[PDB]
């Protein structure tokens, strides 16, 4: 049975034609620091690290060695498989990817047990999964916000009319929080605390009623742990520029959109996908600034994997 695979930065999802999302596993590998060989992938990497083997290092590559990709691919593909025969594999790839890179991915996926492999741009996959009328002769717009990248695209008739990718997304919001707290309180927090702040009280604006949070980090004068209280308002200000860039790429993409497709998107609205789109009120902020309806997709995390699975019903286009 044909598969679609979304090798996300943090999470990897495998769709099987008919079964749907069969596999949800961290995009992690475990490597022997002695031989530098991948000894586990995904949940096997997770458990191996959790038993503390020693001589093992945990990496997250998806944040592009050909052999890593091949190894990881071989694991997710065999794990997803009652075996019917070698699978046709659709692989989700970021928008900016180059042709030599696309052939690298295809060849590693073939190496990994695929009978043949095809690539799909992440925003195209997000649009299919979000159920936008991507095959109609009308304009649809998707904003997919991940951890590493924010990809915007206008779609019409099974293709990307125009598209823009920026390296400002989930991780960069965390990092803005870290640098705000460093500048405002001379406290240094790690990434786990920056992530928890963003999730628990983060917002793109209108932070009223979201709440305060107690956090711990390293005082930069003394080097000793310290506890402070942070407010939703401060996190809104800390994320201001991050949000402003996401807004600007949405505007820049409309500005390179043909006037009729721009007209259709303005009637139908912009659809936000990815985990980064769950930032409180990003939809309202983007809507306020573009003068356009914005909505968050129904299943914002599985959109891309579901779109990648659905694109198997149109293998012709990608082949
Ligand atoms: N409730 C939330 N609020 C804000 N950000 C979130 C939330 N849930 C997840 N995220 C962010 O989503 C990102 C991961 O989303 P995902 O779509 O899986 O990324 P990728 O496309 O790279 O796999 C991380 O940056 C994480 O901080």
């Amino acid at each position: 049975k044909d598969l679609g695979i979304d090798l996300g930065t943090a999470n990897t999802l495998v769709y099987v034609k008919g079964k749907g999302i069969v596999l949800r596993e961290p995009s992690v590998v475990a490597i022997q620091r002695d031989t530098k060989q991948i000894v586990a992938v995904g949940n096997e990497a997770k458990n191996m690290i959790g038993r503390t083997p020693g001589n093992i290092v945990a990496l997250r590559p998806m944040k592009a060695d050909y052999e890593t990709t091949a190894t990881m691919m071989k694991y997710y593909i065999r794990k997803a498989i009652l075996f019917a025969g070698k699978p046709y594999v659709m692989v989700c790839v970021p928008y900016g990817i180059t042709a030599v890179e696309e052939r690298a991915v295809i060849d590693a996926t073939r190496q990994a047990g695929a009978r043949d492999a095809y690539t799909i741009e992440e925003p195209f996959a997000a649009a299919i999964g979000a159920n936008l009328p991507v095959w109609e002769p009308t304009g649809s717009m998707v904003v997919d916000i991940g951890g590493g990248t924010t990809e915007v695209a206008v779609i019409s008739l099974g293709g990307i009319v125009t598209s823009q990718s920026i390296r400002i997304a989930g991780d960069e919001m965390d990092e803005a929080i870290i640098q705000y707290i460093r500048k405002s309180y001379n406290l240094m927090i790690g990434e786990r605390t920056a992530e928890a702040i963003k999730m628990e009280i983060g917002s793109a604006g209108n932070p009223e009623g979201i709440g305060n949070m107690e956090i711990r980090g390293r005082d930069l004068l003394t080097g000793l742990p310290k506890t402070i209280e942070i407010s939703a308002e401060e996190v809104a200000e800390a994320l201001r520029d991050t949000v402003y860039a996401i807004v600007e790429s949405v505007k820049n993409t409309l500005e390179k959109t043909p006037p009729e497709l721009a007209a259709d998107i303005m009637d139908r609205g912009i659809v936000l996908t990815g985990g980064g789109a769950l930032l409180r009120n990003l939809d309202k902020v983007i809507s306020q600034e573009t003068d356009m309806p914005v909505i968050v997709a129904e299943n914002p995390l599985d959109c891309v994997a579901i779109g990648t699975g659905k694109a198997l019903d149109h293998i012709d286009l990608f082949k």
